[PDB]
């Protein structure tokens, strides 16, 4: 029974190109549906706008708070209020902070170099104390980032970025190893999971995953402002294979928006949970004698599947829209296929399943009865092939 494989096959077939059919329906159906269309375009164009103008409803914008947050957590760690490493006049410096040379001794036994010079921290830390009075205004306590859209809070977005990324390269370039032990943290340094080590910061997953993060954002947010122009040349249509392309662009680069917004997710929940739990409570260390991380990270989470669940949405439209042209070819090669190996199956003698007409184009005197590719699929027909297909198994 060469007889039985070859129809088995020839079934197979045809009850894919069926699929195929019902499937292309539906997309073209999408693609015509002017306020589904719309609707979609106009979710973008919010999407865009709060992305760009908002200060507490933008996926950028709470990604960069939570990354800048993140990047003077893991300052007042290294650094803050009681140093972790001995800074020098090239000896020992009068800045503030600096812990006794006997932290050296006893925390920074060893090959490794915990001493820095004075020259080189104080880079830092006035890049530190930059970055913070670009996050907020230190007597009002309120935010200083401007939103995306610019300063008309005094400080850019990309301003911010730029003083992190400076400070966590340099953090990273200069070989001073910090000691964990001088870090004090009631609740945290006293218990078990401490961490009492001292090795150079690029050993720790913290500051590379943080440090990681600011080139991503930076793309986001070029990506972000670049979309505002591209969406003021889309408008929603009463009724062009312009706009078919415009959207289908505009609606992936939301898409890598939100991804971006993914990708520091990401990079916050793969820290190692001890060292997380001293970046999450920075702001109570203790020196020789309020920051919510946690709450902003929340934010970034609830924003992608807030907004990211609808773009994919429209973006899944827009996919509709811009391949419209295309699956009109498609769908009607794929009938066209469909209807003569269904005559090639009647043809057969051995065949059981009848298959005459089970794709058809209604018509109504002149004109296609509702629609050019609206084909219509026999269902007690399709429902036998697929029964006599089973059967086969």
């Amino acid at each position: 029974t060469g007889e039985l494989k070859n129809l088995n096959e020839k079934y197979e077939q045809l009850s894919q190109y069926l699929n195929q059919v019902a499937s292309l329906k539906q997309s073209i159906q999408n693609a015509n549906n002017i306020e589904l269309v719309n609707s979609s375009l106009n979710y973008l164009k919010s999407f865009t706008n709060n992305n760009y103008n908002s200060t507490t409803q933008s996926p950028i914008f709470n990604a960069v708070q939570a990354v800048i947050t993140s990047v003077l957590g893991f300052w007042s760690l290294y650094a803050g209020n009681y140093l972790t490493f001995f800074v020098v006049n090239k000896k020992p410096a009068s800045v503030q902070g600096n812990p006794p040379f006997s932290t050296i001794v006893q925390n920074c036994s060893g090959i490794e170099n915990c001493a820095m010079n004075q020259t080189t921290y104080d880079k830092m830390k006035k890049l530190a104390e930059d970055l913070q009075a670009a996050q907020q205004n230190a007597t009002t306590k309120a935010n200083n980032l401007c939103a995306l859209s610019g300063c008309a809070p005094s400080s850019t977005v990309s301003n911010a970025l730029n003083l992190a990324q400076q400070l966590m390269d340099l953090i990273a370039n200069t070989k001073t190893a910090m000691m964990w032990k001088n870090i004090v943290i009631a609740g945290v340094s006293n218990v078990s999971g401490a961490i009492d080590s001292t090795d150079y910061p690029t050993q720790y997953a913290v500051l590379n995953n943080i440090k990681a993060m600011i080139p991503i954002l930076q793309q986001a947010v070029t990506l972000s402002q670049s979309n505002h122009t591209l969406s003021a040349s889309l408008q929603a249509q009463a009724t062009n294979p312009k706009f078919a392309k415009d959207i289908y662009a505009f609606a992936q680069n939301q898409k890598q928006v939100i991804s971006y917004a993914q990708d520091i997710f990401n990079l916050f929940s793969s820290i190692p949970k001890d060292q997380y739990r001293y970046l999450e409570k920075a702001y109570l260390k203790i020196p020789n004698a309020e920051v919510n991380l946690n709450q902003e990270i929340q934010t970034i989470q609830n924003n992608v599947s807030y907004y990211g669940n609808r773009v994919d949405a429209a973006l899944s439209v827009a996919k509709d829209v811009y391949n419209l042209k295309s699956n009109q070819t498609e769908i009607v090669t794929t009938y066209n296929n469909a209807k003569n190996l269904s005559q090639e199956i009647s043809k057969l003698p051995y065949n059981q399943v009848n298959t005459k007409d089970i794709i058809t184009l209604p018509y109504d005197q002149n004109a296609p009865a509702a629609g050019q590719y609206n084909y219509q699929i026999n269902p007690e027909q399709q429902s036998n092939l697929s029964q006599a297909l089973a059967a086969m198994s």
